[PDB]
């Protein structure tokens, strides 16, 4: 289920995020514009990249806190508000993280493992109705 | 405090993986014999060498989910279990945990955050403790 899910993505995180972030960004990709220096590169080459690499993987780690801290999938309300705060994060809507979540229910559905996509279909939109909440546009 | 610390470590996995590792192979040079692979390389060149990061990841992340389900810094015994039983630990003893423990504690002491460098301490106390009570010499 969704906890032994956070534990199967921790267990291989470099790869994950990477490969998870990557499937955002070519399904939808205006999202590249939200990041500049990734234009005009195919996947093996933004893996070479420093900021790709750390960022991907900071993402990633926060992500899977903020899952691991939710009850029944509906994350705490001042994990929201911390992804509301980032000045990182000003100029962002719910809509940039509703595609994430899109992607990454996606990913899992091809993947063959044994995720339960549904669970983080539903986090994924609690998330979104959290960061509202705390005031995301 | 101990729960506290491990979201700051999970946070940023990668990172205090390389340098609790390095503190850990600089302050005991004889146990780098164990790692063969990074034997005669300076700091830098284990931080730039993509299986160095990998090996570290994936090390510190069952590090944080055996303290994550720890009570009151005791380690649970089928955690201990795994962690004798595991392929590549053969041949270990609890010293070298031991040894390990030392240097996570004197490095957090030395990076001037809030950790809580007690904890740690009793938690690797238990963790050798447990490890005995598991079968390991
Ligand atoms: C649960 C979902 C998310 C989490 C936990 C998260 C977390 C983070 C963190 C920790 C950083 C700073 C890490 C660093 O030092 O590089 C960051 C930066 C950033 N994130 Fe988010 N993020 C999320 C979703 C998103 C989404 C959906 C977008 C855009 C579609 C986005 C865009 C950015 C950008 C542009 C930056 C800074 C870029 C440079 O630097 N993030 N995010
Ligand atoms: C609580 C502490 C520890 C945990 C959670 C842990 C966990 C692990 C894990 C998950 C791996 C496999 C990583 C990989 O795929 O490369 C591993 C491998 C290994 N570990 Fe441990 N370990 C711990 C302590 C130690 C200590 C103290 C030593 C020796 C001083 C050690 C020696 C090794 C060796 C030699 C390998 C094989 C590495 C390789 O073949 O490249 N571990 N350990
Ligand atoms: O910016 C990101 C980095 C990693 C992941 Cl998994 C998602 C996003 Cl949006
Ligand atoms: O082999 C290791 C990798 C990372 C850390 Cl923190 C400790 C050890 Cl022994």
């Amino acid at each position: 289920g969704f906890k032994q899910d956070i534990a199967t993505l921790r267990g291989d995180l470099r790869t994950y995020a990477q490969d998870i972030f990557l499937a955002f960004l070519n399904k939808y990709p205006d999202e590249k514009r939200n990041f500049k220096n990734y234009v005009g590169k195919s996947d093996q080459e933004l893996k070479s990249m420093a900021k790709f690499g750390d960022h991907t993987e900071k993402v990633f780690n926060l992500m899977m806190e903020v899952a691991d801290r939710a009850t029944d999938c509906v994350p705490l309300a001042s994990d929201a508000s911390t992804l509301v705060q980032m000045k990182q994060h000003s100029g962002l809507t719910t809509g940039n993280f509703e595609k994430l979540f899109v992607a990454l229910v996606e990913y899992m559905r091809a993947s063959g493992q044994s995720f339960d996509s549904q669970s983080w279909d539903r986090f994924g939109k609690n998330l979104v109705s959290a960061l509202s909440s705390a005031g995301m546009k």
